[PDB]
Parts: C-alpha cells; structure tokens; sequence
C-alpha cells in the first residue's frame, strides 16, 4: 500500500516547496524506489489538482443528483473528493509507485488551502501512520544578528491546530542553522533536533538533495515510512 | 445608496439567525422602509446565494478567458463576485429597497463561510460606514446557575480577527440576560451595553420582533444607518 | 514503575465539571487499588498540593531577586513554565497512603478554561511536561460542553473548536469528556472522534445525573478504567 | 487638553526595531515642541517609568496579601490588567520638562511580540485602556516585517497574519510600520492597507538606512507627524 509525503509551506510564499518536493523525490528515486508526484494548486483555475478542478467535480456531481437531495459541504464532500483523487494518482506510473510526494501549494493559514489541509488531516488517519508524512517548510529570518524562530513556531502552531504535526521541519536559512537555534525549534515544534533540517542559501539547486541527504533525510524516511 | 445589515452566527447552529434576520426585516418594514433579503448558504449546492453558485460563476468565467490567463483565487476573484452579487440583489423590489438584510448562514469559524466573511470585511470599506452593519448572534449558555459569556467572547473575538466588529451582539438566552452579564459582554465585545440584546426563550416567534423593538433596536438602527 | 499523570482541562465554559471529573477519575482508579494522588492548580493570583499563579510568580520573582538565574533575563517561558513543572513533579512524588510509597498516578486538575489568558502559562507548562515525562506516562482529559437546543440536535462545534485550540497550544486530548443533558448518539461521538483525534470509545458521555455520586459510575460504565490501564500501562 | 497615548507594538519577529521607532516618534513629536513622555514595558519577570511583569505581579500579589481586593478571587483579568492601566496612567502624568506641566503625549513601548504568552496581559490591558481613555486619545503603531526573498517580490503575509492576530486581541493598528530592506512599492502597501484596516498613507516604510539616526527622518518624510496631529488632535 502507498506511502505518502505531504509538503506544506509556512510564513511566506517563494519559500521553496518546489525545490524540497523535487529533492525529496530525487533522493528517494535514488534508492530504487519508484516515486511519483502530485502538485496541488489551491487556485480556482481548472489547469496536478486545483480548487476549481475539485469543486467543479463536486458541483456537477451534485447537479446530477449523486448526493441524493441533501446538502453538499466542504466536509465530507469536497474533502472526500480530494482524498480519493490523491489515491487514484498515487497509483499512476508497469510497476506501481511505492512512495508519493504531494506538494501542497499556497501557505498554511491561507483560506484557499483550508479544504486541502483538512483533507489530509482526515487522510493521515485513513491510510496507516507508517504510510503518511508531513514536511513543513518555513522561513527562519535573520537580519544581520541572530536567526529568528517565531515565524516557524507560529506556522507549526497553526498547522498543529489545523490537524497536522510536522515530521521534519525544513527551514529556509541564509546561513546554516546553529545547533542551539534548531534545538529551540525542536523545543516548540515537537520533533527531535535531527528532524529539523536547514536548507540554507546554496549557490545552486543541485546541492539541496545533497544538503538533505547529509542531514540524514534519506535514513529518516526509510525508518519513518518503512522502505526498501 | 443602499443600507446593509449583515447577520452572522457564532458558537453553534440552530441559534436563530433566521428569526432575528426576519424580525429585523419586519421591524424595519414597519417604518415605511422598503426592506429586502439575501440568504447566503455556504453549502456547495446550486439551489439566495450559495458557494456552488458563486464558484461555478467564477469557474466558467475563467474557462472562457475573462481573467486573461492569470491565476484566479479566493481573494479578489471569488470575493469580488460575492460583493457584486450582493449589490445586484439589494436593488431588486417600482421603488428600490432602502435597507437590505443579509443572513449569512453557517457559523463563524466554519471553513465554508471564510470566503463570505472576507467578502464583507472588504465590503464594509467599499460602501460607506453609515451604510453597513453587522449583527452577531451567539449562544449564552446556562446550566442551572449562572449565564456563561465566554462562548460569545471567543466568537466575537474570532469575528474581529476575521475583520468584522459586531454593532449589536444578539444573545440567545433561556432566561433574560442579567444587567451585569451583558455589561460583561460589553466589556469584551467593544459594543456599549445597550447594543447587547437578549432574545430569550419566548413562547412564540412573533414576540422576537417586540423583544427586539423594546430593547431599542428600532431606534439604534435609524441612528446607526441614518434612516427615515 | 514511573509516575503516571492524568491532566484534566476544561473548554467552552467554566463550571463545566472539571473538578467532579477529576475526583471521579481519582475515585475509580483508587477503586482498583492503585495509590493515586491529586493536584489542584488554580490559575488565580491568590497565594499543599494546590498551585496558584501568585504562588508560582512569587517563587520565580524571589529566586531572581536572589540571583538564582545568574543575571539572565527571566521570562514566563521558560522560567514560569519551569516552575510549574518542578512543582508538579515534587507534589506528585509525596505519599498519600497507608504507608509511604510514591503514588502510582497523579490526577492534575487545571482550573480556568482553555483559551483564557490566565491558563496560558499552564497549558504551555504541560505541553513541555508531556515530553519530559514521556507521553507513555502522560495523559490529558479535556472536558467540553455539547449544547442541545430544542431548536433536537446535539451540537459538536464548541468541542471541535476547543480541541483545535488545545491541539494548537500543544496538547491533544486522549479522552474527550462531553457534558450534555441527554446521552450522545453513537454518530455524534463518532463525529467528535473524527474532528478531535480519538477513537469513538474515547468520547465519554457525562449526561445529567441524579447526583454527583453517579458520575464515577458513568465513567466506569464507559470503559475509562480499562482505558487508563492500557493507556498508562498501570497494574 | 487630555493626555494622548501612542502605543508601539511588535509582530512577526523580535528585534524588529520597536525601540528605535518608539524613540523616533518621541523625537519627531518633540521636534514640534510638544511635551512628550516615554514609557517602556518589558514583559519579563525582572523587578521609573519602566514597567515589568514581575513588578506588576508583585504589586497585585502584595495588595491581595494585604486584603485590598476584599477577599475576592484575584485574576490576571481584571486585576493584573487593572494594574497595568493604573501604572501607565500615573507615569504618563509625571513631568519631564523645562517646568512642570503634564506631558501632552506619552509614547509606550511594549516589549515582546504580539502573540507571545508573555505579552498577552499587556495587549489586553491596552485593549481595555483604549476605551477608558477615549480612542480619540489612543493610538497604536504596529511594527512588522516584510521579508524580501531573492526567490524579487516583497512579502505581506506575515504582516497580514500579525495584524489579524492583534485585531482579534482587540487592538487595530492606526499605523502599520514595515521593516524591510528596500522601499515598498505603492501596490505592496495598498495591499497591506487592504488587509489590515488603514489607508495606504498609513503604511509606513522603514527600509535599510545608513544609520539609526536616519529613521526619524524616514518617518517625517512619510507624513507621520501630520498623521499624529490630525489623529490625536495635537497642536
């Protein structure tokens, strides 16, 4: 049965969910794991899953009486759609994908992503625990000069309330995170210090995979998801 | 130019937004004011404004290139739709309606109502201040035995953050609110004590209008909205 | 075996019945012949075995005044929250028995309502405490209100909101205890189960009863004692 | 004429430049020949004209111990929050001048970051204070961060979230002051304007400057002095 990594973002946009999501795909592909991808775009466009897509799906489903005359809502009707859609895709490569990485676009706290964050809150409990993961990418600012953790505290705090607890907390730095600083992120985000990852400003994006690998993200995933 | 009363709900459903919304319509109609109604149903059905209705509107608008190839979102695209829709209806009776009462269905905090609460947050600033109102209906529980205010504090607190400050706070009691208790609701909800209204368990729904009238809701509205 | 902690917290309204629940958990565990101890925390400034805000602040205030924090800035977090955990640890250890062994379980009643300013230090205190003492030995009961208007259906919103809030503050209930007037339908408690993160078996109904003494009986009937044994690996 | 209050609060990150802004508002008003006074509040336990948490708690603790609350339960709210308002009132009144008239304006620097546990009593204190002293005489500046990643656009989310939070805690900024590295586009500040509830003219840019002494000049250039005269009806 499918293994899932969800990648959510906090604090701001342009934080690098794309790069971490691909990097995690690449590190995983390089263990003989057949990995696959879903990009969720919370925007209303019908053009990979979008809000308009899943809404129009449910909207005309109702319009032809699939819901039997009773009132259709975000929970469970939209949220089920999203969860079913995810599972259909996780299967598409003729050997099936073993792990699936879900890039959730937008930022946690956004109104557009509320349905999607709720869908996955429900989904972690549907699939087993050993089959679902949550990587939260957040900004650790630093004006020259100490590295500031509160934005990530609050972001992780928000996501916890919305029902997901991050399993790694990947932090966008400029200079690497000091031990003390990620030990502080640990204190407040519930993960252990090794599960706080700094992806600092590397001069090129091909490093991010190596930057992830060497902070033990390969090893963690195998243990966390149970993987050959 | 149109005057608007928005009626939102807090704490629980079945609180009586329907009854207060109609009562306010009735008290207002009985001053030679031509009053009109919008019922917003945050549910996905396309059958008075609903989520499915406003989404399908925007969805196929985009699908025929009205939005010029750029990404459509809840803010401003859905929220504009909602605001424009509201104004079109406020005009439909051949003398035009002077005041319009918007029943916002669901409960504040719900994911389904987030777009609608944001639409009106923006709308209060679009129309003038003397043309827009917000009535928040909340539960004041009481197990036999003191009347409990926190649910309303938190509900009003939530709505304030989401960008609307209530102008009256109508409280569903079983027994009338004690002066001290609505003086406490005043302390935390920013309104003055006279703007806290208790609509307690009356033996019939035709009293609610009289219950509202005698707590000065007629007089307040004239002053708050500037009305003949 | 190491100390086991049961934290009782309240949501939605005060006077929801924390104290009674706290006492009933104490009684029903004690009934198994466990050696149970009890700690009350009032989040008020008034200055045992009964912690209060003023008691804790004065403690940390005095320490700082006497140099104990080595001239560093002293703060609600970590310094007040450290004091709250230190105190709970110490009291929990004191005997309360026929003869002097450490208690096996300590039921903590936290006053106030989740979300209140006055209870924020305490929730945070215990958010950290659950990781210090391992989660195997920590356990949180959240008492909430399920209104039932005659305008027939049993409302779960307040519980949903209160447990979202508590979650975000960093504690996720192990048992959700609902005060309501009639007993909850299975579906209503499967809905709470869904939204909070507990199995339906861990949504406990405490409906209107003839006497407060029927409440420990209500709890036993809904399998709580067996829950705590399984959950905190008690004998 | 009656005392005028300017409250400076911080969001998103600490070290965002509250103190500098607070000082610059003091300087630029003083430059108009107003008699301005300054109050610092550190939300720490360490025990002027400089309020601290331990100072306030010890105050209320002592009072209760000596019976001043007539045997009633004493709480963060209203009792600590009463103390914070009482103190601000008293200090604000003390002269700071060539000769002894009451100050015309009092700039209050609140330490901490909106959302922190340690600052909750204070925000609440001032939520109530704005209605006691009328809103005509009360005025809140919120300093926030606007990150600018090279991955070109100036980010408003953190400000949006921080002002939602502050709003909900019961203060709505009159001026939003953005720390960022370059100056903000008009559109970026119209966006903040939209989300928070201020006109674009009241979104103030404080970008990277050669010296801290250029910051009062930055403020004057963006019309703040004229804002405060209009907003607090000062001469």
């Amino acid at each position: 049965s499918m293994k899932y990594i969800l990648v959510t973002g906090g604090v701001i946009s342009g934080i690098g969910k794309g790069i971490i999501a691909s990097s995690v795909g690449t590190i995983l592909k390089s263990c003989g794991l057949h990995v696959t991808s879903i990009k969720i775009d919370p925007y209303i466009n019908i053009d990979n899953l979008t809000t308009g897509k899943i809404y129009q799906y449910v909207i005309n489903k109702e319009r032809k009486g699939d819901y039997l005359g009773k009132t259709v809502q975000v929970v469970p009707h939209i949220t089920d759609a999203i969860q079913e859609w995810v599972m259909r895709q996780a299967l598409i490569p003729g050997l099936e994908p073993q792990v699936c990485v879900i890039e959730l676009g937008g930022t946690v706290g956004d109104i557009e992503s509320m349905p999607f964050i709720e869908a996955f809150r429900q989904f972690q409990f549907k699939v087993k625990r050993e089959n679902f993961c949550n990587i939260h990418v957040s900004l650790v600012p630093q004006p020259s000069g100490e590295q500031k953790t509160k934005p990530t505290q609050n972001s992780v705090r928000e996501l916890r309330g919305l029902g997901l607890s991050p399993d790694l907390v990947v932090c966008r730095c400029s200079n690497p995170l000091d031990t003390s600083v990620k030990e502080k992120i640990s204190m407040f985000c519930h993960v252990e210090p090794e599960q706080v990852i700094c992806v600092h400003d590397v001069s090129s994006i091909y490093r991010v995979p190596l930057l992830l690998e060497e902070q033990g993200v390969v090893d963690y995933f195998l243990r966390r998801l149970d993987l050959p």
